[PDB]
């Protein structure tokens, strides 16, 4: 068997953020840590199983808290984000259990196609695997912890300014009345407690991190596919300017299939987290996107809300560009196939090209769409007619401005 | 010739569905229960085609009925969907009428096209045509029970509770006072009474029945296409890994390509049902997403709008979706005809993946467009933007709020 | 040299309604009527160039009084209806003047393009070129000339109404008065007269007839060149079940190739036509689906208004389905070609079946579009999509309502 | 090594434009008027690259003038545009000074790449490359002095009469009070002095050069690339009645595929100008067409917006149109493949004829778009969709109507 300890594969690359995402009890594989993916396997009855079952019922708790916060002081498109933020959470729970339940299948077939790119003719790139997947990750794990570090910043300045300006009602600041306040939603259903308190934070913390990695998720899976692809593409190249014999374009056909064949296994296990995310990400880019217009009270609401607009949009642009590079490097070794000389010109040549040419080798959700820098465009002109459309809609409260600060 | 009794044939598996709806005198055919697909023949001169007559007139008469009650109170946008109900129907049955006369050519064709499909070596799938149906038939058929069972509910309750809880006009509820109060549109140009107030009700759910078959109708189609479409696919599959004779590839085009032949010729005839399929279901999904905002008195109201606006876009969705898997399942084998060696690779695997890569195979609304899942999608997207602009029409009656009950 | 007298050619076809729209001096063409199409020739120094540079001065005096009055009584998106219609009249002049140069090259090619089909293996079909072309511009004609003639009875009817049922203002009816009052944007310009009467009657006689000509000579045109379409599908499927030699298929692509070359001349010579036909059919289609809630006073205004948009959009709809009906013939005949037999299948074969699956053989408005039933779809989308925008625009004035009829 | 002092080359016709752009430090490159496109290189410690510094940051000093003065003033939708415009005007900048980096690189390809066509069986059209820029050039250049002309004119008419006319306050007009007036967003940051009034003067003239330069690069590139091709479709159209040997198709799809290549390196290059100028373009004119209704003082206003907007909507088109004719020119050789006699016939032609067919040969923005003509149908479609939208945005400042003269 092969020596899977240092190979440049794509179990070594994403297990480190597999696993840092079963801390917050995301996707419940056993054994997500081990250097052979034969040994990944979903067992209902394990411990990263329980972990996902606690985390679930505390977020449909502050779901049922929204819920019914919501309806005891009316629900508006305003109020409504953040119903769907915890509907979205449970969602990407249940999605990950379910493509826990097709990893190991799709782990399984994934290595055993990327094997013959671990060896000549193929050769790892400047950045390999492991550091394109770690970077990406990085980034959006760095982002992410800013983004909610600005909105506790945000929320705790808010609070504790409209108190000590207000030469009226002081409720002198505490811990205590903060969290009575801010998550009037929770505590308006359950008692309050300070166990309660730390425990409603670090969960909302979890649902924050749940949110991005349905993205970064997306992103390591895109990283691992375009790898190979390019390594096809780069092997390719090689061949330029020379006589190539018929043995030759039949490997390459037989591993571009191979990566197509499993870049359909992962899309179709994909196909619903993608979807899921797809439309999460154009209904939050939308719905703040609405705001940039409002007034806010400090400048740190400011920097908040555009660091999480700014943010939002660089990550839904980047999961469809990281997906889209598939797409992209899939058609870049056409380009020097076509240049392929007359006596190395044959059958195998033609079949590959003619795949190449007429195969949309992308990712798809469920088929409905391709993740393509087509799409990425349509999306951005989508949203753009959304906007202008529902800026209608918001024009009334947008002229209300914010209201009085001891109100 | 063959044994109609037991094969596994499309018109074995629709009869019973196509003999249902000749009750409600949908498709005037005669001998559809007939065996042999040969005997179903199209006479205007027969008992279908009388029933057919009966319903149309009285179907008109409903449609009259609703248009002259909207001249004597107006035509309002709330109002008009009545009338387009009846319209709809009444060109249901010109559809069907127009598709009776087409559908003797149809199943000749159709059945002398998947006897190939019967015997080796195409293997019946673990669910064969039959139960496929019927699972569709069945659920649509149950599910339009219940939404018009929930229909009357809704309306029944609704009247006795305005009345009972009146302290006002009393009015002593019974089945001749809620006939003339909720169906005053009839009533208001013929005589009431008992026999006309059964018939209204029967004609009423013939009519809901009819607008739920043209739905179910193009479900069953597209399933008894998909299915031969996926045995091909199937076949293909079991010759992954061998090394495959030039003759096994004719069979398998000349397969191919009858079945496409049978879609051309099944597209076309119903085409136009498609077409009033679609439009019919686009308006009401638009219609009933308008009214979601709406205030209704009673639970019993929302329950009955949210599984009548769920089920219009359930049955609408897996219309196209059931649709798509014809063009889904013409793909999916040109998958496993790209690993195809370069021993077995010849002319004829060259002209079936020229075929299945450059063809659309799926049904058409007159070739306007073309039932896959990205019009699925593109319909989404276009329901969107068209209830975001429609939304601001309605808003000057959302906030009126519901009327005064014993107003 | 071939007998041009009794052959099946287009230009036989359509001279006569050339001949009557250079009776309006549409396209001025010399010797349009000559059996030979060599014959036909374009003069600036000729009586039809005479006819078309009277009518454009007479057409630009209508412009001029319609700017001028607009301009005294201001610019409403009503007003500019007008306006709109005499520009495109004048732009359709323009437009045919330099199809008419044009249009000597185009007929010659057309005739040495279609002199092959004229003879065996071609077969006239039921409905020969002339018949279609006649029955095509009869209802076109036929539809015209009762769309004017209820827009004149509507306008004389409303004059004539508004001064008997007036109780006031008198004005005894009168020839004189109804022309200086419905058509006051004249003779606030030109002194009244009788003779100047009855030419602006006939000349907005004309400009009605131009305006339907435009989409007519489209109509002519489609039809001419989807019958040799149709006659290659047809020879093709005369071969469905036969052993063809090379030779055979070598004739058919070679004819195909023709008729596309011919295609895509007539397409480069007829783009400005078909451009300008397109922007003034949205155009007129909005406006006039902007006015179906309006209120019109009297029975026969509804009846002008709904005979006129029915007729333009149905003539809208023929024009685009026309010109598609040379797409779909030219995919019509790839059925057939996918039935060839191994034995019979060569080179050729393989290049036009390549050829009908990625060319798109339609006619375009400068490539910017291609008239397909995908883009008659696209149109009934966007100008839903402009309707549903625009009538937002349009609602204070259909809540203003009608006005007094005295005032 | 060839003669570049006479040879038609692309560096040849676009230095003499690219040296004037260098004027106002728009690409700084060294040795741009070198006969020999080798000697062109790019240095950071150079004057071009210094002149471009001083204008980034002047032109800096005017985006904080706009910026500081917007915020005191408030931001506007109307006031946004002059901020949009510096700031479009930086990116060019930056854009520009990336593009530099990579142009010696891209010149030195394109000259080898084009050796070929400078030679037989290639044939120099009757307008060679020189002059078909020069002319589009000279166009842009003499549209955009007058633009700018009409713009000056405009404002100071306006300033003039409205202290002539004004019975009011007086402030005798003097090139001193009109800049303090015209320009108060940059001397209400900076003292005022004639020697800046004249530094504004010509640094506004300098970025609407800029401005109009974007589009102008476009349209050189896309002429010099679109030119090969079209050589390529001439060298086809000498073989349409021959029997061409196989090696003549070697040389025409070996000459086809390089120049593919380099308009993929062409369009690498400038991937980032596209998109900058097309997302530029489309808010300008999507602005000034939110501008039409609405009333200005003088007729010199309305010859300045109306020159404005027509030469900014017919600028757009060319960029565009300029740029599909790579896409279209690509595809005008396909129609004379198409006719290459069954002898003449080789896997050659069929690759090339793959190639032509399959492969979008046009520039695009970053692959998000192709600019074809497609795409300016989409596009003018897109902004009528937003001008629809938008202008109800409008209605509330279109009614206002222009404010007192005097106030
Ligand atoms: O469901 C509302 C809930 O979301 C919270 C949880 O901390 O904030 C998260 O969700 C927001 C979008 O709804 C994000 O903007 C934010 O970055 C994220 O932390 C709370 O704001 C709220 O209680
Ligand atoms: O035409 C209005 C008419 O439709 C009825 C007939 O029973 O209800 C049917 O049509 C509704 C949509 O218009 C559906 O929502 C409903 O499920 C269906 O039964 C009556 O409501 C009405 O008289
Ligand atoms: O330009 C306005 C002018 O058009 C007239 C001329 O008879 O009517 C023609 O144009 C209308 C659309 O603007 C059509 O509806 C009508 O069918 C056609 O006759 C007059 O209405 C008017 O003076
Ligand atoms: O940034 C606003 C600034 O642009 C100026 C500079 O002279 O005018 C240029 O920009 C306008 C669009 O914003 C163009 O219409 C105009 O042609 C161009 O000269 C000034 O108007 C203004 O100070």
């Amino acid at each position: 068997l092969p020596n899977y300890t240092n190979l440049d594969l794509f179990h070594r690359a994403v297990f480190p953020f597999m696993f840092l995402a079963q801390c917050v009890a995301i996707m419940p594989l056993v054994g997500i840590r081990e250097s052979n993916p034969r040994r990944v396997r979903f067992a209902y009855k394990s411990i990263p199983m329980f972990v996902t079952l606690i985390f679930m019922i505390a977020t449909s708790i502050l779901f049922l808290s929204m819920f019914t916060h919501l309806l005891k002081i009316g629900i508006t498109a305003k109020n409504f984000v953040g119903l769907v933020f915890f509907g979205c959470v449970l969602s990407a729970y249940v999605v990950f259990i379910r493509l826990a339940k097709k990893w190991p299948a799709v782990v399984r077939i994934w290595t055993r196609t990327e094997i013959p790119f671990t060896k000549p003719p193929y050769e790892i790139p400047k950045r390999n695997l492991s550091r394109r997947v770690q970077l990406a990750a990085l980034a959006i794990i760095g982002l992410s912890l800013g983004e909610h570090a600005l909105y506790q910043v945000s929320a705790i300045l808010s609070y504790t300014r409209r108190i000590q300006m207000c030469a009226n009602i002081t409720t002198v600041p505490s811990f205590n009345n903060y969290m009575q306040t801010n998550y009037d939603y929770v505590f308006q259903l359950l008692p309050y407690s300070p166990i309660i308190a730390v425990l409603i934070l670090l969960i909302n913390g979890a649902c924050t991190f749940v949110w991005n990695y349905m993205d970064l998720f997306i992103m390591m899976i895109s990283k691992g596919l375009s790898y190979r692809f390019e390594q096809i593409t780069t092997r390719i190249r090689k061949l330029e300017h020379e006589e190539v014999c018929e043995s030759v374009f039949i490997q390459i056909r037989e591993h571009y299939v191979k990566m197509c064949e499993l870049l359909e296994f992962v899309d179709s296990a994909m196909s619903s987290l993608i979807l899921l995310s797809c439309v999460n990400n154009l209904y939050f880019v939308c719905y703040q996107l609405l705001n940039v217009f409002n007034k806010l009270r400090w400048p740190i609401n400011y920097i908040y809300f555009w660091y999480s607009l700014l943010y939002l949009i660089g990550r839904t642009a980047f999961v469809f560009l990281t997906a889209a590079d598939i797409n992209e490097e899939s058609k870049r070794g056409l380009g020097v196939l076509r240049r392929v000389s007359s006596r190395s010109w044959c059958v195998e040549v033609e079949r590959l090209i003619f795949q190449m040419t007429t195969q949309t080798v992308a990712l798809s959700g469920k088929k409905f769409y391709f993740l393509t820098r087509r799409l990425l465009f349509g999306m951005a002109g989508t949203i753009v007619t959304y906007e202008l459309v529902l800026l209608q809609f918001d024009e009334p409260n947008r002229r209300k401005g914010l209201q009085p600060l001891c109100a």
